[PDB]
């Protein structure tokens, strides 16, 4: 198929799709649209956002939905409904962590941001980190099924962005399991080759 | 199967699962756990939250993941990968609306809440409402595929909760399409029977 991927020049929510395309051996145009050029493309997208994946002229939007689609195409979505459910479930948990951290990161009033951060540090984050540690340990370094799944790609693509929003650059010092899905994805030669060749960003 | 559903005594994020079980003709224990009793059950759940669906003793958490699972079991997830993708995509869009509204609704500082609300009213909500109107019109009163899907159940279950968070009780006056997925779900006799028999709540 003729495949084009459109996202900002950052990893954040789109990198997981890039990593999955690499995994599946799919050649693609990796179109990294700057903030300055984005307004020209915005009204051409399904929801006025990126990422957008284009396959043979047809557009696919919504990062998690795209990852699940690619996951199924590439054999990373389990063998049956129950296995597929578990990946969905655990990725939805990751999304709760991300949404919580984003509520702090994108707060423009610094006094409000400080209050929110402190609240999450006492009432959500300790629970999230222990739960993530449980999941990664139960699954032998993976997000789900004890083995490589599309959930690991979601995790690996957003991990640096999530750490930035949490303001815990050193998270994996206390929780060494947290680097394991990233190592799993990078151990795949096609994926490592794409990462080596790809533009670097902090988030 | 022996099926039990655990959630708070509210519609909010859990009602879509109740509606789907009704659709599929699945008898279930609808266990509405109060805030007062919830701390006893919390550590028995997969992530310290509800909803939780139990099937033959096995627990399933994460509302959207559960809905998609039930959707597939009951023939409401499309006929192929492309159709399934579209439902996922459009439900992920609904989630963006919900997450945005929740950022206002759950703000405890009223001065901050007012600023956030005003910002969303000028910069996100007009776009969300036009996009939702497009989708519902394109799909003949549905969230996806031009026909009944599990996405309609997600929409119908949370609609009153979403309107409460948006502070637009009268939303469907400007946008009459917005009531159509709810009408579609309620036109199914098994679903209407469950709704008639079920406890009522404002959200
Ligand atoms: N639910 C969507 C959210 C996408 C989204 O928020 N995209 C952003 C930026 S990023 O946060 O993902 O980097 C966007 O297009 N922003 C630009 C705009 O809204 O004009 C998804 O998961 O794909
Ligand atoms: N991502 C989860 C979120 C669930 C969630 O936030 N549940 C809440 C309340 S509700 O907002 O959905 O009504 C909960 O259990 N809160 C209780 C607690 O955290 O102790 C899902 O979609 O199921």
């Amino acid at each position: 198929p003729n495949v084009k991927f459109y996202y900002f020049p950052v990893k954040a929510l789109g990198e997981s799709q890039r990593l999955l395309l690499a995994y599946g051996g799919q050649e693609f145009e990796d179109n990294r649209i700057s903030s300055e050029n984005w307004p020209e493309f915005k009204p051409k997208t399904p929801f006025g956002q990126m990422p957008v994946l284009e396959i043979d002229g047809k557009q696919y939007a919504q990062s998690t939905a795209i990852c699940r689609y690619l996951g199924r195409k590439y054999g990373l979505a389990g063998a049956n409904d129950e296995e597929a459910f578990e990946i969905d479930q655990n990725v939805e948990f990751l999304n709760d962590i991300r949404a919580s951290a984003a509520s702090v990161h994108y707060e423009k009033d610094e006094a409000v941001k400080a209050k929110k951060k402190a609240e999450l540090e006492e009432t959500k984050y300790p629970f999230f980190f222990e739960k993530l540690n449980e999941i990664l340990t139960k699954n032998n370094g993976h997000i789900a099924l004890g083995k490589l799944t599309w959930g690991d790609f979601v995790y690996a693509g957003m991990y640096d962005y999530l750490k930035a929003m949490l303001q815990k650059p050193d998270l994996e010092q206390k929780y060494p399991a947290f680097r394991k899905p990233i190592e799993a994805v990078l151990a795949i030669p096609k994926v490592k080759a794409y990462v080596d060749a790809a533009p670097r960003t902090e988030l």
